[PDB]
């Protein structure tokens, strides 16, 4: 399936690439900035799954209590035939009555708004339905692929949600764990 | 399909968002160091698809008459939480008889090797006759997008090829048109 393809290669192509160097990186910034408890970056990659495959550039569109802080200092690498391609990833903060609750890597899942493109393209011969069952598949996919991925164990944490609480309380219902 | 969706992915998730801004970057790059005539970067950007879905991250492995040349300025843009998402892209001279013959930014298309990955991997279901059939569909799924692309008219080229006669020369033989 379209979805089937599209988990695999996010997996192969983007996270097997970037999880093996995410927590050494993640490592670096909070020893950098001696950051501690609350303030100290998870050691994880939360990766925002929206079954309506609405995906916006700014987090801070979704919910405002997503906050930019910092950008994780880049990752480079030989990558068919580019040349140091560069892998950037942004750290949030989670605010919570105003204050900062939590802090962590986060982004969306590009696929996924690539399936809702894929819909609005005549040539493409895929529809509204087939965008909502191949959201689902992918998330379902990527979760099966995660789970027995070597590179991607405890620094991968996969957030799917569905809008009818909050986005912001949903991550750090997570980063409290 | 998988390669249906590999495809429309790739355009949309990649192709759509750098080739609108590749020309002025090309410009920029020939610009400042008065590129003229062999030396001037081609205003295309040049994909590989190779349908034995065998993606090296250096190309001077390929071929060695494909030669880096420099590193075109990044493209930098917001992009699903990422703030200033990176688009690195390596610009190569190409070789022939020791001598400069053409100059272009060149990469593989990063599909063709998840491909081949998921065809190694037993949890994709994937086989080697299914990764052969879906690099073709693949190829021809993105000449088909790319035919009827705005963002993508003259400021892309896509180069299909099956190991047996020259890399190099085949790139030079679109470069020279
Ligand atoms: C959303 O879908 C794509 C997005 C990109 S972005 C990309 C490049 O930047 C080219 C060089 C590279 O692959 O690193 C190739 C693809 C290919 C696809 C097509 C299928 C999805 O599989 C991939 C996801 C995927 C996401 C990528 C990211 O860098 C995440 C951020 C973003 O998409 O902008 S790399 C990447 C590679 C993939 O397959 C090779």
């Amino acid at each position: 399936s379209v979805a089937h393809g599209l988990a695999w290669s996010y997996y192969i192509g983007y996270l097997r690439l970037i999880l093996p160097e995410l927590q050494a990186r993640i490592r670096t910034y909070n020893q950098h900035y001696n950051n501690l408890l609350r303030g100290a970056v998870s050691q994880r990659l939360y990766i925002l799954l929206p079954l309506d495959c609405g995906v916006p550039d700014n987090l801070s569109m979704a919910d405002p209590n997503i906050r930019f802080l910092d950008k994780l200092p880049q990752q480079t690498a030989d990558r068919a035939g580019i040349k140091d391609r560069v892998y950037s990833n942004s750290i949030y903060e989670l605010l919570e009555n105003g204050q900062r609750a939590g802090t962590c890597v986060l982004e969306y899942a590009t696929p996924l708004q690539t399936l809702f493109a894929m819909s609005q393209y005549s040539q493409a011969g895929f529809s509204r339905e087939d965008r909502l069952e191949q959201a689902k598949l992918f998330c379902q996919t990527l979760e099966d692929i995660l789970a027995d991925a070597p590179e991607s164990q405890n620094n991968c944490r996969l957030i799917a949600y569905q809008e009818p609480f909050s986005l912001s309380q949903e991550v750090l219902r997570h980063l409290r764990q």
